[PDB]
């Protein structure tokens, strides 16, 4: 309750940040509840590429704010991002390309969903968990 919103993509940045045109400012958005490696750390180039293609290839790009703060202290948007109905945040965790991270109580609606995904990635020893 939680609603999605069309997202306009300027460019993918790395595993867990993307640049959107949001009411027609260029704005970095940071993915809620996850942490990908930096572009120059192990699985960093893979996380970047996964997010990039996932959002680029989607006909329908959406942003969904949580119930709490919509920007962080750095002025980045904080959201879940969906590509043709699939959550990027979740897909990264499921593939072992992001850890569940930065879980704040104002903004934690999809926590249990991402922890389930993380547990599957862990069990499978996938990427980060290898
Ligand atoms: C994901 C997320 C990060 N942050 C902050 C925490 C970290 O701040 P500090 O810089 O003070 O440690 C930083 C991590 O982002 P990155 O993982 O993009 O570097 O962004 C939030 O404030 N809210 C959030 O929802
Ligand atoms: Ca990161």
């Amino acid at each position: 309750k939680l609603h999605k919103e069309p997202a306009t993509l300027i460019k993918a940045i790395d595993g867990d940040t993307v640049k959107l045109m949001y009411k027609g400012q260029p704005m970095t958005f940071r993915l809620l509840l996850v942490d990908t490696p930096e572009f120059n750390e192990k699985y960093g180039p893979e996380a970047s590429a996964f997010t990039k293609k996932m959002v680029e290839n989607a006909k329908k790009k959406e942003v969904e704010f949580d119930k709490g703060q919509r920007t962080d202290k750095y002025g980045r948007g904080l959201a879940y991002i969906y590509a043709d109905g699939k959550m990027v945040n979740e897909a990264l965790v499921r593939q072992g390309l992001a850890k569940v991270a930065y879980v704040y109580k104002g903004n934690n609606t999809h926590e249990q969903l991402l922890r389930k995904a993380e547990a599957q990635a862990k069990k499978e020893k996938l990427n980060i968990w290898s």
